[PDB]
């Protein structure tokens, strides 16, 4: 992995991001969820790099990236991604993928940087904004995590994040997810919780998308359910909708091969060398 100071149009104008960059060719940036880090996309990075260039950052406040106290808006996170691509000389089109919060970041990027997208991958995410009770819950999580750290988040969320078959067949995956949550910087978690509370509604963005979009969901996702994601896909032009069997909310980790294959086959259709040149 690398760590670089990037220039970003969001406050505070410069930020140090940790990231992985593996493979050559057409760029695919994959954005983790909340409270996660770049390692949640490790299987896809390590496999897709035979055919694509896979870039996987720790977002501001997460993993090994700089923590920026206050509010980390979805827009700011998207600005940081644009700045990372600028740093790397990836100033043409990319495919951008995200899971859950990472999907919220992808929407923010599509609003602002639509001309930089060859495609979008939306996994286990939602277009609606937070309800009032969800906003209040973000504030409560922020307040507490700053002081107590993320253990309470792991305790609440682990039983909800993955399907029963993952617990039974892949206890090592459960433990990796637990460690990922437990390691998340307290103030980074807080700043992102507050940022999520204030994200806009992306419902009307969806029909306005101008690139192919892959919509992926675990069969047993209780958090961003398949019925909701299917309904989302029906409003996105040039969508492909894929339900990953025997996965909950974290298909990339629970069913890594199925997710890698779904992404690979879709990328072959949408992210071509001739499109990069012209």
């Amino acid at each position: 992995a690398q760590r670089v100071k990037i220039t970003t149009t969001a406050t505070p104008g410069e930020i140090e991001l940790a990231f992985e960059d593996t493979g050559t060719g057409l760029p695919v940036l994959l954005v983790h969820g909340f409270p996660l880090d770049r390692t949640m996309w490790k299987a896809q990075r390590e496999e897709l790099c035979d055919e694509f260039r896979v870039i996987v950052p720790d977002l501001r406040g997460f993993g090994e990236s700089q923590v920026i106290p206050g509010v980390a808006t979805m827009e700011a996170m998207a600005d940081d991604l644009a700045g990372l691509c600028n740093h790397l000389g990836l100033t043409g089109k990319i495919v951008l993928g995200g899971l859950s919060m990472g999907g919220y970041v992808a929407f923010a990027f599509a609003r602002k940087y639509r001309d930089r997208l060859a495609g979008l991958i939306l996994c286990d995410t939602r277009a609606r904004p937070d309800s009032p009770e969800a906003k209040e819950n973000r504030r409560r999580v922020a307040e507490r995590v700053r002081r107590e750290g993320p253990g309470f988040i792991a305790e609440e969320m682990i039983p909800r994040l993955c399907c029963e078959s993952t617990f039974r067949n892949h206890p090592e995956v459960i433990e990796k997810i637990r460690q990922m949550i437990l390691s998340a910087p307290p103030e980074g978690v807080a700043a992102a919780a507050l940022g999520m509370a204030e994200r806009p509604d992306s419902t009307d963005l969806l029909p306005a998308l101008s690139c192919p979009t892959l919509v992926l969901v675990g069969q047993f996702d209780a958090i961003s359910p398949p019925e909701e994601m299917e309904a989302m896909a029906r409003t996105i032009p040039q969508s492909q909708f894929v339900v990953i069997p025997d996965a909950g909310h974290l298909p990339p980790m629970e069913q890594p091969e199925r997710v890698t294959q779904a992404i690979r086959e879709w990328l072959r259709k949408v992210h071509t060398e001739a499109g990069h040149h012209h």
